[PDB]
């Protein structure tokens, strides 16, 4: 048997407490993501593996590499924002288009990035790994350095980044996202990572009735592109996905049918994504960066 | 500037791992389903808990409220399981109807059973709280003056507590609105199919799988199930018209009582049934593959 404690609060405000509480789950990938991404995961488990290591970064000769890397970027900050046929252009694959599968949740249950590199010869004391600003770097020195660059979105935690190397010479680099739309993520083999729009009552999304991209300032400097999109009626929220694929933005519905593309000079943010789709006009926003 | 360490892994070793992964939200109660839940709750806070203290469980002279609660639940097992018309027949408030809103989310996001008992006039040191197979008791008894040994009579309150609500971590709080509040957590509830709503409480929305986990015993109908060690669970099977989809369709318990209503697009159906024990509604199962809905549910008394 057990005895009773005495609260501070009336019933109401006790409820209240519950009702506007910070509930974990908020703060992780929604069960049926999660739910779905095993199920269809271990069925292409052994394919999936193939293709991971069919797939590693390579590291190369580094300041070669770097200067590469460096000319893409800002070659992309040249970019006229703008739409674009989604099945006639950019079809090709791009440079920053891995982005797209850097997403995946981890054993805590939170969305996390995790990228993957070829260290066959080399020891765990020969490889280097630095985040500065928007970019990650792996040098490893044996005879003159070779490594890899590549885009790291604002929104993963610099200060959780792990790095370990395989028994096969995988080294895998892994952070969890600060702060992805937790509740609209929806993982999907193809799109990657993909948002899908939110009906509501009361807009969170400033409307401005500019019918296509636009690319503002967010709240703080930074910038974040900002779609407008009109939409049949008769499309749910359910029947709409947005999704990245490096510096492009993708919006594809399906019940009656759309899709649109748009081609930015930034690398999308895309977990940071949000979307409110009500009255047949659907805004889209997510921080951008370089 | 951080350094790699060497794993004792191989790649394909960490990620089968990840997948057979037992992820915390899978122990959670579904984030729509929290995030709806709150969103409505606050919008009628005001009448939900007008609501609450006209409906506090009151404490009686224990040895009689005990043997008032024995006689409802031998007259209840005496219940001759069978359907009956959901919106003309058990219209009138149940003994049991309260097990229909007991289930609620708590802070660590786990489902809970929460009962609230009405406890003016009494000190958290003068009540007892004890799990008793399966019943929850609340007994409370004050001196009758200072200075004296002499008691007055025990009052008390028995309830129904379903076999899957937590016995090792029941907490009990008083609020200072004197409102015994009684919490525990739900030992694996079925969180994948949970839906909340202020009408049903606690439903559950069936399943379209390809593996049929559910047995078929080819036979509409309610059936009470029995297994070699005495166990009880309600079996029903109902075949419904193709063009209802898993997400059309609803259950939920009330008690010893079990609803299912399907509604698409235009086209819908009610059904109910009684039965002569309590179900232990989050435990419930259902899956409906074409045409062929079966639902279980553990009994218990």
């Amino acid at each position: 048997s057990i005895f009773p404690t005495r609260d501070s609060r009336d019933l109401s405000s006790r409820r209240r407490s519950l009702i506007d509480w910070e509930f974990p789950q908020m703060a992780l990938v929604p069960l049926d993501q999660v739910f779905d991404w095993a199920e269809r995961s271990r069925q292409s488990l052994h394919d999936d593996i193939v293709n991971m290591h069919r797939n590693l970064f390579s590291l190369e000769p580094f300041t070669a590499m770097d200067n590469a890397f460096e000319s893409v970027m800002k070659e992309m900050s040249a970019i006229q924002p703008r739409e674009f046929h989604p099945e006639l252009e950019y079809t090709q694959p791009g440079e920053l288009d891995f982005l797209k599968d850097a997403y995946e949740v981890g054993k805590d249950g939170r969305l996390h990035f995790k990228v993957y590199f070829n260290v066959k010869n080399f020891k765990a004391e020969e490889i280097t790994i630095k985040a500065d600003k928007n970019k990650l770097v792996v040098r490893a020195q044996k005879s003159e350095s070779v490594g890899r660059s590549i885009p790291l979105p604002p929104s993963v935690d610099r200060n959780h980044i792990q790095a370990t190397i395989t028994t096969d010479d995988v080294l895998v680099i892994e952070a969890p996202v600060n702060e992805p739309n937790y509740k609209a993520i929806k993982l999907s083999p193809e799109k990657g990572l993909a948002i899908q729009p939110s009906e509501v009552q009361e807009r969170q999304l400033a409307v401005k009735n500019k019918e296509g991209l636009e690319i503002v300032t967010a709240e703080d400097g930074s910038k974040k592109i900002h779609l407008e999109l009109k939409v049949d009626p008769h499309f749910a929220p359910k029947d709409v996905k947005v999704w990245a694929k490096g510096n492009k933005v993708y919006v594809h519905g399906v019940t009656r049918e759309f899709y649109k593309a748009f081609v930015t000079p930034e690398v999308v943010d895309a977990s940071k994504t949000q979307a409110e789709i009500v009255d047949g006009l659907m805004v889209v926003e997510a921080p951008l960066f370089k």
